[PDB]
DNA sequence: ATACAGTAAATTATTTTTACGGTAT
DNA sequence: ATACCGTAAAAATAATTTACTGTAT
């Protein structure tokens, strides 16, 4: 029942001592403002409501320990959450490489290109089940043209920015990039659509990536240390409107040429799955 | 002289006026756990100690509105802003998909290879700037054997985590995968190196991307709007060391065989730019 | 009718300030 | 003597509770 800020505070000494194996006071006091007895206090407050005793002071160090069978309790134990607690205490979303902390260096993404008046309305019109009419222009017609759709979810592929929407001059869900509108979308009246019709949206489908089949047994087995495959696979379920981006976003090899060099893409789509994979021509709005 | 959690609402009210359009105080209080009284004085704090005006209380959208003179005051106009703050509220960094929000899908990688011994460790050698032994295996050598590192610098690619070292048996700077390194680093009495000898990490190069030669000129004009170039080009200045993974991260093609694909590949690095990495 | 809106006064809870401690090393 | 630690008690600040409000669609 605590408030966000207090469960920041718990997740700060959580992710500290998890990752860096140790906690002090004064980082709690140079990322929160807070003094040292409140920030001894969360301490507390964590090793007794949270995490029982998780954590112990050791005057060795100088600081607490987390105990030896330290599991935590407010974050899952991936890297991300260590990450996604410094970038949010010191934010440099702007710049190519960010640099939360000394000795820690985080390549980014910086979009510039995604206006707030295009996201306010394609939002509002995600929530109303609103139709809009606005300006857009593809790679297949790259002149400005009218474009009428019902759009439903915003989408971020790691690389860019679209809406996923129903187009109604080709009576298709299609995926239309924020970065390509022109002006601002105005709201027009005509019937609306349920995007609960969006097939390839909710229907899943389960790629199987696998170690390139070049690469010999000793490399294999470091591609799926890599990944931390199972049993020489990742099985990954995914709506059928995401598989593409979330190959993209995994650096696979989909195309049997690309897989002939095991070394940029050690890691492949097995190819039973790419005469399953979706035509991505259509996935761009026409 | 405002309090870290102040300044976070703060925040939270300047990115929801400004990329949607909307504000109510429901939202602070569902976020935050406040009172809407509490909630209703930070929105007065901030249209008055930090964007004086800026919003307006619109009763026909039921909320408080931007002006149109509305200009941000604590963060830059980067959607990236509008995303962290509100991934942060709900953190699903182990979902292939996030939905922070309703209408609303982040792609994700969850990251399941790199250990927390492992980044104890390894982080303390950073900041002590000691001398490592570990177990490690590469794809040139993919059989277990021993390293000795300095390590420098903690790197995420966007894809994968590494550590910046100076590698003792080669007597080189080079990059290994946190993935690789065996759950028992030890710290050994070796002389450290300097990291300020890390050539590649601290000379600087400039790389220059543009709009794939073989996209007509309307097409390249799309790329430049995609890529906010000023003068159709993104000039990006980087530490040598990370160039290939900044070029990674944009999805750039770096070979003129890559280039060909100008679907797959509508960004490249320059030709002049492709001989010198 | 709905879902938004203002806030002051009183009560409550959160942090801060102050002081006087303990443990490696 | 550094560098970390506990934490009560008093004081200061922030937040919640209560109770009255108003308006476009
Ligand atoms: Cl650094
Ligand atoms: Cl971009």
């Amino acid at each position: 029942a605590d408030k966000h800020e207090v469960l920041l505070r718990m997740r700060a000494i959580e992710l500290l001592a998890y990752w860096e194996g140790r906690l002090v006071t004064t980082r709690l006091m140079n990322w929160f403002g807070l003094s040292r007895q409140q920030a001894s206090a969360d301490i507390k407050r964590y090793n007794t409501l949270y995490n029982p005793d998780a954590l112990i002071h050791d005057p060795s160090v100088k600081g607490y320990v987390p105990k030896a069978s330290f599991q935590p309790v407010l974050t899952t134990a991936h890297i991300n959450e260590y990450l996604n607690m410094l970038s949010g205490l010191v934010s440099e979303s702007h710049a190519l490489i960010a640099m939360p902390e000394p000795n820690l260096a985080a390549v980014q993404l910086p979009d510039r290109s995604v206006r707030p008046e295009v996201i306010r309305e394609v939002l509002r019109a995600c929530r109303n089940q609103s139709t809009l009419k606005m300006i857009y222009a593809s790679m297949q017609n790259p002149q400005w043209h009218e474009r009428i759709i019902s759009p439903h979810t915003l989408v971020y592929t790691g690389f860019r920015w679209h809406v996923r929407a129903y187009c109604h001059q080709s009576k298709q869900f299609k995926d239309f990039l924020l970065s390509r509108i022109d002006r601002t979308p105005v709201v027009v009246a005509i019937e609306s659509v349920d995007p609960a019709q969006d097939q390839q949206w909710h229907e899943e489908i389960v790629l199987t990536l696998i170690p390139n089949p070049k690469l010999n047994s000793s490399q294999q087995a470091l591609v799926e240390k890599d990944f931390g495959m199972p049993d020489g696979r990742l099985q990954i379920p995914v709506k059928k409107a995401l598989a593409h981006y979330t190959l993209q976003r995994y650096q696979t090899a989909i195309t049997l040429a690309e897989a002939e060099d095991a070394l940029k893409y050690p890691l492949v789509l097995q190819r039973s799955d790419i005469e399953k994979l979706s035509s991505y021509l259509f996935d761009q709005a026409s």
